[PDB]
C-alpha cells in the first residue's frame, strides 16, 4: 500500500491558514465546552485517534484516508467522546467544501495545540479522501489499564521510540477523562487548557493513591483532585521512561521542541510526499495575526 500525498488543486498556504483561521475563531467563540475546558483538548485527541490507527506493516489506517468519516470508524468505541470534536469542525467543512477530511481533523489538532500556548507544528496538506472499505477495523488503538511493556511494543507499531512516546503522553496535560467516554475519570492537572509540561510534574510531585472508580477501574488518584491512568502511571515504573519523564517536568521547551516534532510524525506517518510537494506549512496564530 502507497499513499501519495496529493495537494488540493490550486490551494495553497494562504488557503490552508484561512481553515486554521477559522477552527481558531471558533476555539474562542465555544468556550463554554466541558465545564469551560473549551474544545482545544477533544480536538487534539481526535488529531491523535485518527493517526493512531496506523499499521508500519502495511501501510494500513493512519491519517491519510481521512476514514472516521465512516461509521466502523466513528463509531469504535475507542473514539467515545470525539463525535463532540467532529461535530465542531463541520460548519468548518461546510465553509471550505475543498479540503479533504484527514487534512482538515489533523489540522484541527495543530490549530488546537498553537492556540493552546503551546509549540508550533509543521503540517503538510496532501491528504486524500480513501473509499468507506480502506477503513481500518477496530482494536488498533491502546489499552489505559496496562504496563510500560505494553506501551513500547505498541508505540513501535506506529514507530515511536522512547523519547517519542514521553513526548507524546504529555498531551495528557490537556482536557480530562469522562467517565462516560472511558470508565475513567478526571482531569491529569490545573491548567488543563494550556500546554504545558504539567503532566510530569504531576506524575513525579503528587502523592498518587491506587483507588477503583465508580466504573470498576482501578486509576491513581491524588490529594489535589488529580488522575493518572494505569498505562501512563508505569512511566515512572521503567528506568528509560523515567528518565525523559524527569528530563521533561525539568526542561518545557525541550517537551515542546520533542513533541513538536514527534506529533508531526505521528500525524505524517504511513504517507509519501513526493519532491515537488510543498514544504510543511507553519501557521500563524489568531494573535499573531491580530485577529
Ligand atoms: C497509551 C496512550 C494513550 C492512552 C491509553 C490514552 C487514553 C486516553 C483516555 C482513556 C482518555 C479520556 C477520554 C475520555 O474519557 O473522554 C484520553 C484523553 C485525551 N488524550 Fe489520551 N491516551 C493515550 C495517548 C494520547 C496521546 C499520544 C495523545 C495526544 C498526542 C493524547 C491526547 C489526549 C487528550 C488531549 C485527551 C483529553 C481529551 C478530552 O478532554 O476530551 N492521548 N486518553
Amino acid at each position: 500500500l502507497v499513499h501519495v500525498a496529493s495537494v488540493e488543486k490550486g490551494r495553497s498556504y494562504e488557503d490552508f491558514q484561512k481553515v486554521y483561521n477559522a477552527i481558531a475563531l471558533k476555539l474562542r467563540e465555544d468556550d463554554e465546552y466541558d465545564n469551560y475546558i473549551g474544545y482545544g483538548p477533544v480536538l487534539v485527541r481526535l488529531a491523535w485517534h485518527i493517526s493512531g490507527t496506523w499499521d508500519k506493516h502495511d501501510n494500513t489506517g493512519g491519517s491519510y484516508g481521512g476514514t472516521y468519516r465512516f461509521k466502523k470508524e466513528f463509531n469504535d468505541p475507542s473514539n467515545a467522546g470525539l463525535q463532540n470534536g467532529f461535530k465542531f469542525l463541520e460548519p468548518i467543512h461546510k465553509e471550505f467544501p475543498w479540503i479533504s477530511s484527514g487534512d482538515l481533523f489533523s489540522l484541527g489538532g495543530v490549530t488546537a495545540v498553537q492556540e493552546m500556548q503551546g509549540p508550533k507544528i509543521p503540517w503538510r496538506c496532501g491528504r486524500v479522501d480513501t473509499p468507506e472499505d480502506t477503513t481500518p477495523d477496530n482494536g488498533r488503538l491502546p489499552d489505559a489499564d496496562k504496563d510500560a511493556g505494553y506501551v513500547r511494543t505498541f508505540f513501535q507499531r506506529l514507530n515511536m521510540n522512547d523519547r517519542e512516546v514521553v513526548a507524546l503522553m504529555g498531551a495528557h496535560a490537556l482536557g480530562k477523562t469522562h467517565l462516560k467516554n472511558s470508565g475513567y475519570e478526571g482531569p491529569w492537572g490545573a491548567a488543563n487548557n494550556v500546554f504545558t509540561n504539567e503532566f510530569y510534574l504531576n506524575l513525579l510531585n503528587e502523592d498518587w493513591k491506587l483507588e477503583k472508580n465508580d466504573a470498576n477501574n482501578e486509576q491513581w488518584d491524588s490529594k489535589s483532585g488529580y488522575m493518572m491512568l494505569p498505562t501512563e502511571y508505569s512511566l515512572i515504573q521503567d528506568p528509560k521512561y523515567l528518565s525523559i519523564v524527569k528530563e521533561y517536568a525539568n526542561d518545557q521547551d525541550k517537551f515542546f521542541k520533542d513533541f513538536s516534532k514527534a506529533f508531526e510524525k505521528l500525524l505524517e506517518n504511513g504517507i509519501t510526499f513526493p519532491k515537488d510537494a510543498p514544504s510543511p506549512f507553519i501557521f500563524k496564530t489568531l494573535e499573531e495575526q491580530g485577529l
